């Protein structure tokens, strides 16, 4: 069904899948508390969003967990950068939690992360990133980030990787369709596609940097565990 | 001059710029159990870095940037560049990493030191992906040039905007070059945009491996984990007219 979707149907499915914008609730302890709680509430909606990305639920639950374990922070960050796009010099964590780089000084390594996120928001603003492009990029992160670390090389894993690459190809077709509809020339379409996909390497960089600093802080729960993600993804049919 | 190059001239300039394949420095008459695997890899990386700076200077548009910006791009991309090179050399050696013609290692050989088997598995999966895609040498040189220009552009006055604009124009030329190569190979327009995306998404995995590699080098208390600004600036061999 996912591979049968047209570019317009892909765009519509992604726009419809969008999670809501949540609200929050400034010492090292206070701001971290608000950020941790916000990340945890957004994670719940991210799992529901992932289930609505065409082709995602066709995967095994172990592969769905793997993709989310790899991409959760990149997904939170691209969302954050998108919400912050029209707020130069600020990160819109929530409508009631708009922070600047100085507010990042409160926690270890947080300013470096804030500066990288603010530069990404600036880049989105410079490119005049559209909402329809944003939902395609966020879906790409979900399907791409973890596809290279399945490693089992089982016949099932080969079938899963082929499926992921076919869905990713449909998303590329969708991105090109959007650019063609916006009146870009073929040359401009290929150049913009590359510009958008290269920002994903910076998003990966920030996610790794963020995770490194989260571990340096040494808390009990750092990453959503396999079991926690499976618990949320491993739904029953009784509702 | 760089922005005036045709797609064919860009391809030729990149192929001509290619650094040499180096050999690992060890006594091949000795047991090698007596060779530090970390020592061999560190020495090889250090040797390759010198040739990487020479190569970077031959990437069209790179030397038009300020020296401070050239150093920043290399500080950001050096490990990703070593890794893409490694994955390319290993492409036709399933299950092995061709560090050098005399240093072909498997995943078990990564069990020697902390976090290396994880890095080896990720690199082997990338080689496998290149093999599946039948990556061409002309595409590889474009991707390696992209890593150099893209990796540090996000972590950079009107000169800075001009510097970023120049980098993005060179990156656009490389995208045009990759599309040209695919069009010449007989791919349809749809296949061209799909393959361009597939190649650029692998760069996110290359960034991931570079970050994981550096994290493990910092965990071991490795001397000079990263090339210093001064070392890179020295290797760039600045003109003497400033
Ligand atoms: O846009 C969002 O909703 C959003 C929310 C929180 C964050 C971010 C985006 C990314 C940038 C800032 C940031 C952070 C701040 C400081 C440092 Cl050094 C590192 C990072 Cl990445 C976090 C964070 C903060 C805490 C955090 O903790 C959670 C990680 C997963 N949770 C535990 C597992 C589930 F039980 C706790 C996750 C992200
Ligand atoms: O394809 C090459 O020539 C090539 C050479 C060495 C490496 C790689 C490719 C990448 C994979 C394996 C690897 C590594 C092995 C183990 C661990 Cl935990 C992490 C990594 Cl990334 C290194 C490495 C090893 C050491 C190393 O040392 C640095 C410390 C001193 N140097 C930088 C400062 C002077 F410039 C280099 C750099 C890369």
């Amino acid at each position: 069904l996912a591979l049968s979707l047209t570019a317009d149907q892909m765009v519509s499915a992604l726009l419809d899948a969008e999670p809501p914008i949540l609200y929050s609730e400034f010492s090292e302890a206070s701001m971290m508390g608000l950020l941790t709680n916000l990340a945890d509430r957004e994670l719940v909606h991210m799992i529901n969003w992932a289930k609505r990305v065409p082709g995602f639920v066709d995967l095994t639950l172990h592969d769905q967990v793997h993709l989310l374990e790899c991409a959760w922070l990149e997904i939170l960050m691209i969302g954050l950068v998108w919400r912050s796009m029209e707020h130069p010099g600020k990160l819109l964590f929530a409508p009631n939690l708009l922070l600047d780089r100085n507010q990042g000084k409160c926690v270890e390594g947080m300013v470096e992360i804030f500066d990288m996120l603010l530069a990404t928001s600036s880049r989105f603003r410079m490119m005049n990133l559209q909402g329809e492009e944003f939902v395609c990029l966020k879906s790409i992160i979900l399907l791409n980030s973890g596809v290279y670390t399945f490693l089992s090389s089982t016949l099932k894993s080969l079938e899963e990787k082929d499926h992921i690459h076919r869905v990713l190809d449909k998303i590329t077709d969708t991105l090109i369709h959007l650019m063609a509809k916006a009146g870009l020339t073929l040359q401009q379409q290929h150049q913009r596609l590359a510009q958008l996909l290269l920002i994903l390497s910076h998003i990966r960089h920030m996610s790794n940097k963020g995770m490194e600093h989260l571990y340096s802080m040494k808390c009990k729960n750092v990453v959503p565990s396999y079991d926690l993600l499976l618990e949320m993804l491993d739904a029953h049919r009784l509702h």
